[PDB]
């Protein structure tokens, strides 16, 4: 009996939690810049994912130590009433780390946390990294960062989404924030609830690849394109269709 | 003028090429095993990939001098009336690197000759990369190797799509060939036709999945599962309707 329209099961009481890792400042001796923008990211995230049903959890500026405790309270809380997991990182990285405030973390050790292995109620639920990092380079300016973090799949059912790819550039507006999440947020508002996520992830692609960068106000900023990607394990189609919350209990 | 189901222009005179580059055997001093039933592969592939409308070409065990050779030909010549180009790799890899017969080549070095900068007739036509690559680990017995190659994205326009994912483990039957390539084969042979190729692809991921590891002729063979990726960086979807032939010269 096999199904190639077959669909994750998205008819739990609740959508899921959804953490935002949101990284502005820098511990002094990392000799990283501050990220200006990266709370309209937070607040254009914050918006589009709870119209998609999903309790948002934000966090600033946390050291490594306070991170690791609040994504290792999260995998082991149960999500046994819940469609999926969303976790996003607006930071700086390089290859397989993302930064905290005050040092590097390993992705693969929080992806870990949320593998079927070491999170039971989330086995065959979709768990979705978006990760908007690039290296520090050192009104409203456009910055733009080398892509640096390795655009990783993770493992079974994970949908690992990246900002940029190798050899192209990462882009953030000091008060717009950054094209990648600009063009997401954009795509989830209008689409969101009807398109499949990797169609969407798709339509943000050509968005952010069809941003012209021929006319900048910086001279060196000129021909530094931004191609995003995704890495997908995912075993079925993936929807965020409205849930049905009329006369019952979803908190 | 925002099209959210934009599909890439697939009604070109001919679909294009796929390239299949077949490793059954290694150069001595390299100390890479048979990867007996990689025939098998090449032939499912050749099949599916014609009935699909491609001009399959194949080459057996070719020298890193010979396959830069080849696959720079391929790069050079014109695609202006072509759909798309599919390249496959079944060999050894690690890294960033695909195992010709006598040594190792870099994968971004045979992507890049197809990057819009590179070949412009393929520019906005989508290029796939199919790569069954692993660890040579050292009738129809079930081998298996330890994932040893970078999921990598490559350029616009591209689909990278892999056998198996970091920690997990890659499948060949020397008889009926490896997991990934029988189950993408077979995803091809049904559904190639009508559905969206990384639909498809998120089949094979559920099917290749899905096969059970836990009663397994080698002890040592038991609970090494094997979990495929794909990293797009399409812009637009892909679909291979079959092309209107009726009266028309597509050679
Ligand atoms: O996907 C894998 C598979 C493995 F067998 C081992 C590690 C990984 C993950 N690392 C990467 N994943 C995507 C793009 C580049 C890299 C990379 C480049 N250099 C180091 N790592």
């Amino acid at each position: 009996m096999f199904d190639p329209a077959e669909k994750y099961k998205m008819d739990h009481r609740r959508r899921g939690i959804a953490l935002i890792f949101n990284h502005e400042r820098f511990f002094w001796h990392l000799t990283l810049p501050e990220r200006r923008g990266t709370c309209a990211d937070r607040d254009n995230l914050t918006r589009r994912f709870s119209d998609l049903g999903f309790e948002v959890k934000c966090f600033n500026d946390l050291k490594a130590e306070e991170l690791l405790l609040k994504i290792h309270e999260v995998s082991t809380v149960s999500h046994a009433d819940a469609d999926c997991f969303v976790c996003v990182f607006l930071s700086h990285g390089e290859g397989n780390h993302i930064y905290a405030y005050d040092a590097k973390i390993e992705i693969q050790t929080l992806t870990g946390l949320f593998k079927g292995d070491k999170c039971h109620s989330l086995v065959g639920k979709p768990k979705i990294f978006i990760i908007q990092a690039a290296r520090g380079n050192q009104t409203n300016i456009t910055e733009v960062d080398a892509a640096s973090v390795y655009t990783l799949p993770a493992g079974a059912d994970f949908l690992m989404c990246y900002s940029v790819a190798e050899g192209y550039y990462s882009h953030r507006e000091t008060v717009n924030g950054s094209w990648y999440i600009q063009d997401l947020c954009e795509m989830l508002g209008k689409y969101g609830s009807s398109l499949e996520f990797t169609e969407l992830l798709t339509l943000v692609n050509r968005k952010v690849s069809q941003r012209r960068v021929d006319f900048c106000k910086d001279p060196s900023a000129i021909g530094k394109k931004q191609v995003p990607c995704f890495a997908s394990m995912l075993t079925k189609k993936l929807h965020f269709f409205p849930k049905s919350n009329e006369n019952l209990y979803f908190q």
